[PDB]
């Protein structure tokens, strides 16, 4: 068997993990061989194993960057040793890249800001957790969400960073309640952030501050489905997974890929 590699920056979160899955189901589908390597959300382990599967000349490597501007160094390593690099979910600032496959993440942020507004009303008084600094997927919702803000007149109260992750969401937004009681809504950037401020909010007495996460992960839809999470925007992360061994076999072949394939986002409510 040929050797597609998938470098994935964290596999502690539920929507790296479904990546993951839809990557591997696809490439037992076509006949190759999947190596998973967990960058484990740190720069240097990337580099490591990026360095690793270059030097064991995998075909093609499929790389979610664990910082979109630090990952051109490693995707320069790939470049040199003439491995075609497909990222996904996150783009390389840097290097050459084949194809991106990613969900449209402006409009995303756009979308969530815009239900704020139906639901919670123009000027209402917003807080945003940002994803990790330096990833595509955070300073793109955020370009979406400030799309929103912009149109619907929002008082943005603040915006942190929780870097993507459930417990920093939680003491960041435990933070931001005591500087802003008087928020309204709350944009995460992902759904384990906005579950961990929707703790934060319980245990304040503020469960009424409506909260919009990201990704359609399965606690994200359970918590829709409670009533604790206002809405979420779904992403695809199987599909995204799988669209980059598809196009790795692509590649390999000699067929013409596009340059960005687009995974669709869904606004998703309770019913
Ligand atoms: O698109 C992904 C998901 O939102 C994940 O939860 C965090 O990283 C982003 O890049």
């Amino acid at each position: 068997k040929d050797t597609i590699a998938l470098v994935v920056s964290t596999l502690n979160n539920p929507f790296f993990v479904s990546l993951k899955d839809g990557a591997q189901k696809e490439a037992d589908k076509l006949g190759y061989n999947l190596v998973v390597l967990d960058s484990q959300n740190n720069p240097a382990k990337e580099l490591a194993n990026v360095q690793d599967l270059t030097v064991r000349g995998v075909k093609i490597l499929l790389i979610n960057p664990v910082d979109s501007d630090a990952v051109g160094n490693a995707v320069k390593m790939a470049n040199q040793a003439n491995i075609p690099v497909i990222t996904l979910d996150r783009q390389a600032t840097k290097g050459e890249v084949v194809s991106h496959i990613a969900s449209d993440n402006v409009l995303g942020g756009k979308i969530a800001g815009d239900y704020i507004a139906k639901k919670a009303g123009e000027g209402a008084k917003v807080i945003e957790l940002q994803g990790i600094a330096g990833t595509s997927a955070a300073r793109e919702r955020g370009e979406g969400f400030q799309q929103a803000v912009a149109a619907h007149k929002f008082n943005v109260l603040a915006s942190q960073p929780a870097d993507f992750d459930r417990i920093k969401g939680l003491n960041v937004m435990q933070n931001l309640l005591t500087a802003h009681p008087d928020v309204q809504a709350v944009f995460a950037q992902n759904d384990e952030m906005a579950l961990g401020a929707l703790r934060a909010l319980q245990t304040a007495g503020k469960s009424d501050v409506m909260v919009v996460g990201f990704d359609g992960t399965p606690d994200g839809e359970k918590a829709v489905n409670d009533g604790k999470l206002a809405a979420t925007i779904a992403q695809l992360p199987d599909q995204i997974g799988a669209k980059g061994v598809e196009v790795a076999d692509k590649v390999l072949k000699g067929e013409k890929v596009q340059a960005k394939y687009p995974v669709d986002l869904k606004l998703v409510v309770k019913q």
